[PDB]
């Protein structure tokens, strides 16, 4: 069977095999927290160019487009994420703008693989546009030729507020939601006051997030978990107490906490009905529930029912007791983080995101200040240049008298020597020297800078501010103590 | 539960390995260009007619395997088209391939390939029942694990694999080198390391370049493990005007000429030699024209051991050296390549005279049905005359003679065309003929050495029909 003798191979198969398995599913990264299934479809979505702005368009096919360009992979987890990133219920914010058959929230996942048509949302616009920009390192794949990017860098802390999902791999971890708008506060606050209390940033962050809508109460362990993320919380669901023309009372609910089926839940009430434990309760009901989700149960006078509602949330799953893990991964080793250093390392993440941008437009703009030196020298003593190539031979000369003359290298005499006669009026010589001092204006305002990080604090609160401008975002969940 | 993740661990670990590192020693061939190969043949369209553009090909490689990209099996067929990388030769094709100069030929299915010779009589006997096979996933066609060989391209093509534990380095070699090996072993149980050294005088290139170490080469050959130099070719020439002109035809091995110069622009615009703008290096259509002119009071040693410190005209290129057998890598030297490929050939000679021996003396036994037939015949008619029924036939001729129910009803496979007597003389003539051909493989199977000398028949079969010289230019 096995027969293999050496330790030391086995030893570091395994490792590898941890390692591996460890890197293969989901991950509390520095910059995503995503799979690196993940980071392919953003990036092949990106790379073919298809917008929003262009129509839809059959995905199975971008699917085994991805499959063929990457690692030949199973069909599942691509096909499960594909699904997973277009569900508008379960990830709090949109990114993969679908069109056919998905089932709602009721255990039905719908996997029409042939009706797979779909496109993506507006937000990876502001997630990523590294074409020219000297981000991230590429690992190469079929015969290592083609690119695949390590990271996924951004100038947004999102996906800290979306969530993850990674447990059994080795340990568990997740990552719980917030909202964004207050998120964009407190971190401003920090950005201008890099000093600053948890508990002052408490005040300025409410809970834990869900997009149903969550009755939240107790602080407590909201002061454990924005610490540690660690422990459980208790969550109730809207419920209400509503009486008929009649007199007779009713338990309308309006959501439930997160990871909650509407069909198992009323599966376990005819359990309990059957089960004889619970009394009073005369009618399970739920319709019209597209126009907005009604689910309605009645019970009988003479029955006590708000200590039925307490009985709910005792015994039955209406009560949700819903737990951190929050164990982080940076640089592949396995950490954990408070609310604050996840924010430092996004900071100093956006530093080296806009440094590098900027040096790569200082390079820009210097090579096409070396052209446009060449093409002002080359204006200063025209004429002795004209009896220059009057004289002589070959490119070596020319290349040796103008180097002597005027101290410029070979590219810059080249590009000199590849002047026309339609390029000689006094009109674009002066838009030569035009465009030239602005881009020395461009230069110098780069260094600028360059002299002073703060600068790029400012920007990144404007364009935050932009964002949440354009992406309004109002609660729908509720906190108490 | 941890030992069953270990177990995971184990088998999965054993699956990438065997995936898409190393082979197996057996063929030294990647189970990816294996397959390439396998339905390649089984195109079944001759290199003869001309070679294909499509990926159809490939539809039916994908078709028969899922990987995580088709792209990377695309990546395959062009890297077996790098002549300038992968040695003589496994594409017959048209397309664009480039050279090694960073060259991106995006234009996947407009290629055009098909088989190539070395293939041809290289994947032969799969109608001899000589090597094993497996069902794919999809429970429809098979695949065999291994191949049969007439040469160890282990030697012939080198290796560059990936650090899954460790990657390895396998130089290549020349054809008829091998061939001399091959009969040296056969020869001889008892060569020694310097017998290598005759019949290997050193590893070759496509490309070529100068290893001027000796025992790196030694402990390469015998340990497994070391490096080596591969130099770029220099030539010192006069300038009419007093310049020691450097002009440079051979590399290190996979070393582009294009970053290699741009770091040279780099190095002598960094307060360096900077008189030398010579760089004459191009017109490589015909060969390798790369030309510079070393400056004016200037030695060009100087700089040509300044660029050997740049590791890019001279460069340590180390070797890993191991493989993969029986489930397990392996730190390697010869007798186990050598004697491994002797009995892998031995395997493949004696089954496919075993299978020979299947097929002639069942053709023996219908052709004793036959003679024994075409003896005497009319008593036979007029029986069946006396009968009604092909089974009554068949007990009839039960109760006649000795015969098989196949050899009876062979002989119910009679019109009246088989009722001459010179014919019988025909089919005793190819019936004592093929005795004699069982006798000549069962003495055949009664002689060791009779397998070793039809070894050297194919050996001299491909030796007349191919050669190579020692292109790669080494001194020591």
């Amino acid at each position: 069977l096995v027969n293999v003798n050496l330790t030391k191979e086995m030893k570091a198969s395994f490792i590898d095999y941890a390692m591996s398995v460890i890197v293969a599913r989901a991950l509390p990264d520095v910059r995503d927290g995503l799979k690196p299934v993940h980071r392919r479809i953003l990036y092949g979505m990106n790379e073919l160019g298809v917008t929003p702005d262009k129509p839809h368009k059959k995905s199975a096919r971008i699917t085994g487009d991805v499959m063929g360009k990457y690692h030949p992979h199973g069909d599942s987890s691509i096909y499960e994420a594909m699904v997973r990133m277009a569900q508008w219920w379960s990830y709090r914010y949109m990114l993969v703008d679908g069109h056919g058959n998905f089932g709602s929230m009721d255990g039905d996942s719908a996997a029409a693989q042939r009706y797979t048509e779909a496109r993506m949302s507006k937000i990876a616009l502001e997630m990523l546009r590294d074409i020219n920009k000297n981000t991230v390192d590429f690992v190469d794949n079929y015969d290592a030729n083609e690119r695949e990017p390590l990271v996924l860098p951004a100038r947004f802390p999102n996906l800290l507020v979306n969530g993850a999902t990674g447990i059994a791999v080795g340990m568990a971890t997740n990552i719980p939601p917030h909202n964004l708008g207050e998120t964009i506060d407190a971190v401003k606050l920090v950005m201008d006051n890099p000093e600053v209390t948890t508990k002052d940033l408490m005040e300025v962050l409410p809970g834990p997030d869900f997009p149903t809508g969550a009755l939240v109460m107790g602080k407590s362990g909201i002061h454990k978990a924005y610490e540690t993320g660690k422990g459980s919380i208790v969550l109730r669901s809207r419920t209400e107490i509503e009486t008929t023309k009649t007199g007779r009372e009713r338990i309308v609910v309006t959501e439930f906490p997160y990871m909650v089926n509407k069909t198992k839940v009323h599966e376990h009430i005819v359990r309990l009905v059957q089960e004889k434990r619970i009394e009073g309760i005369t009618a399970v009901r739920d319709e019209s529930n597209r126009e907005g989700v009604r689910f309605v149960i009645e019970v009988k006078r003479d029955a006590s029912a708000n200590v039925i509602l307490n009985n709910l949330f005792k015994m039955t799953q209406m009560q949700t007791n819903f737990g951190f893990n929050m164990l982080a991964i940076q640089n592949g080793i396995p950490k954990i983080l408070s609310l604050r250093q996840i924010l430092d390392a996004y900071i100093e993440h956006q530093k080296e995101v806009v440094v590098r941008r900027t040096r790569f437009d200082k390079e820009k703009a210097e090579a096409r200040a070396h052209i446009l030196e060449g093409l002002l020298i080359a204006l200063d003593h025209i004429d002795e240049v004209i009896r220059i190539i009057r004289a002589s031979e070959t490119d070596a000369e020319a290349q040796a008298e103008l180097m002597s003359k005027f101290k410029l290298s070979e590219r810059q005499s080249q590009a000199i020597l590849d002047m026309r006669l339609r390029r000689l009026t006094g009109l674009e010589r002066d838009k030569i020297q035009s465009e030239y001092d602005d881009l020395l204006a461009l230069i110098a305002d780069l260094a600028d800078i360059l002299a002073k990080p703060e600068r790029v604090s400012q920007i990144i609160k404007d364009e935050l501010d932009e964002v949440k401008r354009k992406f309004s975002d109002k609660r729908r969940t509720e906190l108490m103590v």
